[PDB]
């Protein structure tokens, strides 16, 4: 399978990361870097990784395609899940997270508390390590290096959106709208999660035109905010022997996909109770907006918003010029439809 | 001169907004603004003017144009936003107050832990500095690895500065691990970088020259930090701009690697028992065994002597490296009290 083919590389990029690097001289910075990395890449799907993978073997054409080619798709697979492991290790920390994949976010281990903001700023310098080691004298080197970079901008634009004291004061959800919602998804996780491993696909396989990329871009921001919407509902809704974490939107006040539906369709005296209850740790508070939510019938809204996006996506897709491989788009569609972590 | 190259910043913070995606988000394009403001607000523009003065005596005259000393202050302004989102982060972890006069970043209510959103918001505005005026340069990649090996080694001192002696248990306290903390955390962005980049300006590539240049430097940023270490326990506050941890966070401060050094026994059970505390007694105790162990007379001994030793290398450098930079920079920090 393709997962454990990505995988199988990891323990090389590791190596890759102390070699190239000052690391060669600090032992314990290396060894611990090391401690951090497999911790914070560990379990998961590997989704964007692959996706690069995906993108890269879907776009170039077959005869161009060598195992050295290979090795650098999943290299630049792999440099996207370090940008999604340094992502959401302080994203943890913002959003009041206790566990992900199953164990206690890195920053509640008792040996890192905040000084896990230093382990993140070790991972993200480890990608520019990694494509320096395996990019520098190509011709893209400097996309890939502005792309990650990017990235970072982009991810955090929206992430200062999301996070914002600024959202809401009190019983102000007045900025609780479609228009933010649209605007949040779009720049955490749209850009890094679909447009970054595309584009990063596309380079690899030797594709520059303008026009090409700003197709596959307006297709990667589509299906990124669907994924945000799906994200959004397991949230709520999911099962946390599956997902691995325990929901903290309903407490944390989040311009989640679910509060802003629920706004759309609260009589006078639900908004109170959501005004109430929404933002708040306390236990009935919570389950108080989880029967809100369920009376709204947000359920059944999701289920049929997932497919009619769903077949929008897919249309969108099969509209794609041949040479952004619309099989591939359809294939990133469909590994995400009905997702239930 | 420091006004000459404040005088630049409008413009650095221009380019911020109009070359990303900013422009589409003008919250977040006025919320970076302040970012930007607050956390590149007064001190000395040390690292800055590094660059610029650098540069300017790196290159023949005959070769300094008004565009160049433009993008020789730009690349200044790149430091100083890289310091900014350096000690953005590190007053989190030292869980300090003050710094430059006001509350840190993370401190203010609005603010808080996000403050490592906008920690990434700063790294990242460094390169769109970088490519709007570098991109068709032959130094590009160059600058732009430079910023982002800034950030390794910067890091790699950090965990050593940061990670949790383990009790009363002092020993890794040496000036062996001292001088692999301070080289990694405060030597390569503090002088390393800014002379680098003066010299990519110059057009010196000579990797001797570069070695040679990256040893001094090297050296100049241990005796820096000596001097903050310094600073952090007898500082004025009224100076400084910030109120001193290292005492209370158990720091492997110079003072206390000194302290280690000059300690008797019963000095020493004195010491585990009070450092690494938050309680103003065993700070003060702290302190009073410092001046009972000579340290301030130790300090002013030793910086003289680093003094001296810096000036003797200095003077021995390349004629292409420019003994005079470096006599200058030295002498723009000893005796310095913030
Ligand atoms: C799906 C990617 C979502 N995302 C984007 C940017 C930063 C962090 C995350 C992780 C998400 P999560 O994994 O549920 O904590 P979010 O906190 O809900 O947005
Ligand atoms: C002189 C640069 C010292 N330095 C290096 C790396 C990161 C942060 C700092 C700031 C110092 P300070 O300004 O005293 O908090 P440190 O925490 O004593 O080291
Ligand atoms: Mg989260
Ligand atoms: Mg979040
Ligand atoms: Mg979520
Ligand atoms: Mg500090
Ligand atoms: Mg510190
Ligand atoms: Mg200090």
């Amino acid at each position: 399978t393709k997962k454990e083919s990505f995988e199988d590389v990891l323990p090389s990029i590791l190596n890759t990361i102390t070699t190239n690097s000052e690391l060669t001289e600090v032992p314990e910075v290396a060894n611990w870097l090391k401690k951090v990395l497999e911790y914070n890449l560990a379990g998961g799907k590997k989704a964007r990784g692959l996706t690069t993978l995906f993108a890269y073997e879907m776009l170039e054409k077959p005869e161009n395609i060598t195992e050295e080619t290979i090795y650098l798709a999943k290299t630049l697979g792999w440099c996207v899940e370090i940008l999604q492991g340094f992502l959401v290790m302080l994203d943890d920390i913002m959003d009041g997270s206790t566990t992900r994949r199953g164990v206690p976010c890195w920053y509640q281990l008792p040996e890192v508390g905040l000084a896990a903001v230093n382990d993140s700023s070790l991972m993200f310098s480890s990608i520019f390590y990694v494509l320096h080691a395996h990019f520098a004298d190509k011709k893209i080197y400097t996309n890939l290096v502005e792309l990650f970079n990017e990235s970072l901008m982009h991810t955090s634009i929206g992430q200062h959106l999301d996070v914002t004291m600024e959202r809401r004061q009190k019983s102000d959800y007045s900025l609780f709208t479609i228009e933010r919602y649209n605007a949040i998804v779009k720049y955490k996780t749209a850009y890094y999660t679909y447009q970054l491993p595309v584009c990063l696909g596309m380079l690899l396989a030797n594709i520059s035109d303008p026009v090409l990329h700003q197709k596959a871009e307006d297709m990667c921001l589509e299906i990124g905010k669907f994924f945000q919407i799906q994200d959004d509902y397991i949230d709520c809704y999911g099962d946390e022997s599956l997902t691995g974490k325990m929901g903290t939107d309903i407490q944390e006040a989040k311009c989640s996909w679910l509060a802003v539906m629920a706004l759309q369709r609260c009589s006078a005296s639900q908004k109170i109770v959501f005004t109430t209850c929404y933002g708040s740790k306390e236990p009935a508070h919570i389950e108080r907006i989880k029967e809100l939510y369920k009376q709204l019938q947000l359920p059944e809204l999701y289920a049929q918003e997932e497919t009619r996006m769903y077949e929008s996506l897919i249309k969108q897709a099969h509209g794609l010029p041949s040479e952004l491989s619309p099989a591939l788009f359809v294939r990133l569609i469909h590994m995400i439809y009905k997702r239930n972590h």
